[PDB]
């Protein structure tokens, strides 16, 4: 009964109160200071919840549904939760009127149904051919984050980056984000960032006496120990004369050269690994004319593996005339400050990376967040093929269309549905609020400007304060992201109500 | 006297107050947070009592009778207890009137008798031939749990799954649930779950160089250590020259190959065990063309043992030309995300398994609960052969029929019986309550609609709020489950009253 159910609700409303002021494209920012001392300020939902530990079960339950939503991009999780808590709020008012929660559930379900198809039988068909459209959908996502200086630059990139990896595995597209690497290093402004048509390794070469530019390379992904073997563990021993010394360090030096020749046995122009490479073994590779790289996060070896059609050598005594990937040109431009290795024109085409350079140690970090989400979302538009105008446009519609529905739904459930609708408009008010305008004023002024059947795409320009056509202003979103959000929010919302009591161990 | 007897009752009523709000098919849900931090919300009685530690003796005594009821399925234990506590409540009112508890006992006994046969001489004869009926009885059980999306899918499965294992050992059916394995792994929705006509092992093959598909296999259930023998415990020793090394690791490697050949001595296409298999022994089995699996819960070896007509090899030096089971086709489809081994078309027909895939790490878990109970109950319908319409239909009947009985029973005992009846209707009110309708209103409106001798199967549709024919709406239950419940509840109920005082050590 009311006992605990109030608590869960409480907790949920609580989570809402944590993002509410950051919703919308011109929302606020929350600050986060690591215990280490480092500060990071943002308005990315995932981060605001990952870095913010909540304890109450209901809450972990809400976020579990929100973050681990139904798809790629992190977008809409912020909606999923806000809208989620709003249903809870507006549902609370129903319990006050004494309507069994089981009813508010059915009410919401039926409302969800309609609310949902109302997006389908309204969404517009977007095809990856139309490149001038995604140019917008991209900004409609990244323009939302801190970094809003010359976004067209980043926006444009994001579009090319995805269309590059896309495929048509049986008239059914499949964009695998893993085919894109993202590396970042301080320096200049964000305009100094660019996309490379191949993998990019952030780690300077091992020795200066090595080829800093190979034509038609044959990469050798060697993952294993490549340094003189400490021989102390194997043996503890004494020594007399210098005659013994020589033959000791000589063959021991020849032991590493063995692994090296056994690898060059495939004849590779370049060889990179993820462990410490001996300094004596460098002079050897240097004299051989090989290009080698020290420790390097396995995280990129893989992305570089299937990007150059090679294998990540497990055991050196097993290397094959094929485990080595091919390329076209390797380089090491000292871009920014440090020097990085490039592997442009790989064997595998659909495989590129992006290089972020925000400038400051932290500004760069959040550019990566925005970019991650930006890419994800764009890929989702393609994987599906439906896209609607964002701006609260779909909210008010889902509302109105819902109000005309309620009347017939039934006795009490009606109230549930009428509610589901009101809670939903609350969504757009919050959006207005953060814009700095009277939420009620514009909401009424907008839901009014939706009488004209030819305004479906009308929303509220958060800079001029007035209803305008969102679509014809470059503001679109994956009709699926803001759709799964609704399924999500309602899932959570009705789930909290389904709960009668909590007993833990 | 009143002294302690109040306490026990108190405790019992207490247990009722813990499930009451979860009774019925549209009941509430209770939340459970493990001390580890993980949360599980449910309305399955067993779980609500297992995960909820009660201390008072009476309570452990009630649940002992309830859980360890009289049969398979966990269903009705929730009834057994609620109804149990209701008799206690309504019996308490009798003590208030000063009627020795010994009398309330006899009262209840005699009422139980009648209440019981009233189900027999009223139940309808169901035969396993009628497959279109169990299609319902299954839903009448699983539709009750959280997972209510496309249940017809699961419901249908459950029916085929049992009829598959059923037997007629001397015109007396015997369904052994153990002949059905249940494996679960996240991924997609629940619609992505299916039943396999043979055992299914959740564990990827041991080596990539092995046959991932054998025609007509001869399984070898080898339960024992299959890895190079650590020789340190056996011996501690020194070493000089490399001549000694070779003959050491060589024969030691040949030691494991021995066990392998001694097993292949039966000539098996596949061999799986429940321990760690050496990596060198893999290269051997790989070169031999055998399909082997690493550690695997003994829990499935057995289900796979008598499912393929083989023995679980205790000692490798004892394997026989028969201890190995036969099959038809083994496979390893990467269904979902990970890869699992299948053993379809085994030697033994009546032996299948079910694969659950709810999607989320927890959603999948409760689908297994619902499914377990769902299977159990269906099997019980067959083992017996009698089934009645659920929906409170039988309650009100057992009531009415009971009221006409009371008058003749006797002086005081009458009140006991009239009570036994009232307490029983309370059962259906609780059911109504959770539906969101006035318990009294409908109960009277329903027990009224039972004047018409042709409505016996009439109950209250918990979605429209009105008496309708439950039977003709696909709502049936094992006339035995809701029968043993009554025996159970009354057992417990009268047992608490039989107690005069508790003295512990
Ligand atoms: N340019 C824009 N003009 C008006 N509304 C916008 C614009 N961009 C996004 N929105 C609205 O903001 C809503 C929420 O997005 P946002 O606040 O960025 O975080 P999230 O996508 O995680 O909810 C979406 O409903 C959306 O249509
Ligand atoms: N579809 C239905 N319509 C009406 N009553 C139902 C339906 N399904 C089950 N019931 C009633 O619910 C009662 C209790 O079942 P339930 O609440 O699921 O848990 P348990 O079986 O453990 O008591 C049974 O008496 C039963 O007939």
């Amino acid at each position: 009964g009311k006992e605990a159910v109030r608590a869960n609700i409480a907790a949920v409303k609580a989570v809402e109160e944590a993002l509410k002021s950051t919703y919308g494209p011109r929302g606020m920012d929350k600050m986060l200071v690591d215990s280490l001392g480092d500060i990071t300020i943002t308005n990315d939902g995932a981060t605001i919840l990952d870095k913010m530990d909540l304890q109450h079960p209901a809450a972990k339950l809400l976020v579990q549904i929100a973050k681990g939503q139904d798809e790629e991009t992190a977008d809409g999780t912020k909606t999923a939760v806000i809208f989620s808590g709003e249903l809870v709020k507006k549902a609370e008012d129903l319990l006050y009127k004494d309507v069994h929660p089981t009813i508010i559930i059915s009410g919401y379900k039926k409302a969800e149904e309609v609310a949902l198809q109302t997006i389908q039988e309204l969404a517009q068909t977007v095809s990856i051919n139309d490149t001038d459209l995604l140019r917008k959908i991209a900004m409609t996502s990244l323009s939302s984050k801190a970094v809003a200086g010359a976004r067209e630059y980043i926006a444009d990139i994001v579009v090319k980056a995805v269309t590059q990896v896309a495929e048509l595995r049986g008239d059914k597209w499949y964009v695998d984000l893993d085919n894109i690497q993202i590396v970042k290093k301080a320096g200049g402004s964000i305009n100094d960032t660019q996309l490379v048509y191949g993998i990019v390794v952030d780690k300077e070469v091992v020795h200066p006496g090595m080829p800093k530019r190979l034509e038609n390379a044959k990469i050798a992904l060697i993952d294993a120990s490549l340094e003189v073997e400490k021989p102390e563990l194997d043996a503890e021993i004494r020594i007399n004369d210098p005659t013994q010394m020589q033959k000791f360090l000589d063959e021991e030096e020849n032991l590493i050269k063995e692994k090296v020749d056994k690898i060059l046995a495939t004849g590779a122009n370049v060889i990179i690994c993820q462990k410490g490479i001996d300094e004596v073994a460098q002079s050897y590779l240097a004299k051989k004319g090989v290009l080698a790289v020290r420790r390097a996060k396995k995280s990129d070896l893989e992305k570089l593996a299937r990007a150059t059609g090679g294998r990540v050598v497990s055991n050196i005594d097993e290397i094959s005339e094929q485990d080595l990937g091919y390329a076209s040109l390797i380089e090491e431009r000292k871009v920014g400050e440090d020097k990085m290795v490039f592997v442009e024109g790989a064997k595998n085409p659909k495989s590129i990376s992006i290089l972020i350079r925000g400038g400051l140690e932290r500004l760069v970090d959040e550019t990566e967040r925005a970019l991650r989400d930006a890419l994800g979302t764009v890929a989702d538009v393609i994987k599906d093929g439906r896209a609607i105008a964002g701006g609260g446009a779909v909210e008010i519609e889902i509302a109105k269309k819902l109000r005309k529905y309620a009347p017939q739904v039934g006795g009490k459930e009606q109230l549930a549905v009428e509610a589901y609708a009101n809670a939903l408009e609350s969504l757009v008010s919050i959006l207005i609020e953060n814009a700095g305008f009277d939420p009620i004023d514009l909401l009424m002024k907008l839901r009014s400007t939706h009488e004209n059947e030819n305004n479906k795409w009308y929303g509220i320009d958060l800079y001029a304060g007035q209803p305008v056509d969102m679509w014809q202003k470059g503001v679109i979103e994956p009709a699926l992201v803001k759709m799964n959000a609704i399924k999500a929010a309602t899932e959570a919302a009705t789930l909290v109500l389904r709960i009668d009591d909590v007993v833990s161990a």
